[PDB]
């Protein structure tokens, strides 16, 4: 019937959003299958209600209680029917597995909870507690004016309980994981190994069934091949096209293409503890060596513009006053004689396997930085790994510098500067493995406060030190792309970058 066709370019790493942190995964799976008991309006970083109909928070800002939605019902499978609605035992487990080491589904699957580590969720959080069949009460340690937001965030999406308890006695309990149950707009309808995963409208959905019928995420590995299924209307929405074809599709009248400034950075990071790249001096010159300008024209083709901040033009907080490090060899050169370092040195320059969202193409980008330090005498090879490889060596602190990148998911300015350069979130998810005091005070004072004029004067500050320690090449800002068919309406892109397709329809 009205079945939309999603091509998109790589296989998911996996159906439980819990466990990864990747936007190919959450695009599978979260984005579709669950909710949370909070979601953003479409096409905005508004909150409203989900799972939770309503709430309260104790004037401390400590105490969060939840009103939970009466009458949701979960999806079914072959292997599970549910025989109650959504209750507080949802949004219990939902939590308790991430941050209890010894419930029992902790290490099912070999989980291991990243974005759940990157929130900080097992100091923040005191207690998650039922209070009732629809009433769940957290309590914070500390203030968390972004604790809302972050709750729509994909890795605290409300599993069933009820499944998982089912699945363990049956002796699989992975299968939660492989084969995700939601109270969400479309349900899970298979995968097939590199081939595609299939969804159906999840008729009984809360909030009214969806205008889709059928999703289906086919995996088309090749831009070019994704482009010619488009144009001939074997795709409804394709993702990454190659450059060439983007160029054609601003003007083709097959196409419908959305555009926006992307919520994201793509880095260079410094490995801040390993010599030499722990002396500020050489972090500085190598910002100095790189000419920005010729990697927006290289790589990004003009879609996108040179980064000054590690925040987005387009955020709050971000500092207008701040600039770049200018294009300078010569400053590059007496900074790195300063250091002990005029005969310059050799090194790597870690390159991300895969495209993701603010970088279309990782390995031109670390080629013109390699060509710009060698220029300055400091000599690299290029080196590489597969994907899941290439980060786990990488949070261990395996890089000497490297090209990664990150897109927002709350709408917080604290979404970027705590998981990329908090002290805490060294091994996780700050690369550069900065540890500064002072910005960490800043940004723990900044988090609790309710006064946003007075929290973006802080992140203001913040960007003045990040500037000067320079723990990063702050790159650039990308755009977002989503090209469709012109059967499609209504469609709306996620702020974030996500592809979220209840409220989109398919005219005749
Ligand atoms: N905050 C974490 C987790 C969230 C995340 O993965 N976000 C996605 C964007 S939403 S997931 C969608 C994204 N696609 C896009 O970026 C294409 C444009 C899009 N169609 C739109 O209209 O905005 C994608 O496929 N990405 C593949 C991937 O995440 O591995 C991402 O690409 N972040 C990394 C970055 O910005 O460099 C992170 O950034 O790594």
């Amino acid at each position: 019937d009205k079945t939309f066709i999603n091509c998109v370019s790589r296989s998911p790493t996996g159906f439980s959003p819990a466990l990864v942190m990747d936007g190919i995964s959450y695009n599978a799976s979260s984005q579709q299958v669950y909710n949370r008991l909070v979601e953003f309006k479409r096409g905005s970083t508004d909150i409203e209600p989900a799972l939770a109909e309503s709430w309260t928070v104790s004037d401390d800002g400590l105490t969060y209680t939840f009103n939970l939605r009466k009458g949701v019902k979960f999806h079914s499978n072959k292997e599970f029917t549910p025989s109650r609605d959504f209750n507080a035992d949802d949004v219990v487990f939902s939590f308790q597995r991430q941050l209890d080491p010894n419930h029992p589904y902790h290490n099912v699957s070999k989980a291991t909870y990243p974005y759940f580590k990157a929130m900080k969720f097992s100091t923040l959080l005191k207690s998650v507690e039922k209070v009732d069949m629809h009433t769940v009460k957290i309590t914070l340690n500390r203030q968390d004016a972004t604790f809302l937001a972050s709750l729509g965030m994909d890795f605290i999406s409300i599993y069933s309980a009820e499944y998982a308890d089912k699945m363990l006695a049956a002796g699989k309990p992975e299968t939660i994981d492989t084969t995700p149950i939601g109270t969400g707009p479309f349900l899970f309808a298979g995968y097939q190994v590199d081939q595609k995963s299939r969804y159906l409208a999840h008729k009984e959905y809360w909030k009214g069934k969806a205008d889709i019928d059928r999703l289906i995420f086919e995996i088309v590995p090749d831009a070019t091949a994704r482009y010619a299924k488009l144009q001939a209307g074997a795709c409804d929405l394709i993702d990454f096209p190659n450059a060439a074809d983007l160029e054609k599709m601003k003007t083709d009248p097959k196409v419908n293409l959305h555009s926006q400034s992307g919520l994201n950075i793509a880095y260079i990071a410094f490995n801040t503890e390993k010599a030499p790249f722990d002396n500020v001096k050489v972090r500085q010159a190598l910002n100095y060596a790189v000419d920005k300008n010729a990697i927006i024209d290289a790589v990004y083709r003009g879609a996108g513009v040179a980064a000054k901040n590690p925040l987005p033009p387009t955020i709050w907080g971000y500092n207008n006053e701040i600039t770049g490090y200018e294009y300078s060899p010569e400053k590059a050169k007496q900074l790195l004689k300063e250091a002990g370092f005029e005969n310059g040195f050799e090194t790597d320059i870690w390159v991300q396997p895969v495209v993701r969202a603010s970088n279309p193409n990782p390995r031109r980008m670390a080629e013109l930085v390699q060509s710009d330090w060698e220029k300055v005498g400091v000599k690299s090879k290029l080196v590489s790994y597969e994907w899941g490889d290439y980060i786990k060596r990488t949070k261990a602190g395996e890089l000497t510098a490297g090209t990664y990148g990150w897109s927002g998911d709350n709408g917080d300015p604290d979404n970027f500067l705590s998981p990329l350069f908090g002290s805490e979130n060294v091994g996780n998810s700050n690369y550069a493995r900065f540890k500064n005091p002072e910005l960490d005070a800043l940004l723990h004072k900044a988090v609790g406060l309710s006064d946003k004029a007075e929290r973006a004067k802080i992140y203001e500050q913040a960007q003045v030190l990040l500037k000067e320690q320079a723990p990063w090449i702050n790159v650039a800002h990308s755009i977002n792309f989503a090209p469709t068919s012109k059967r499609v309406q209504d469609y709306k892109q996620s702020p974030f970058g996500y592809t979220y397709l209840y409220g989109t329809k398919l005219a005749d």
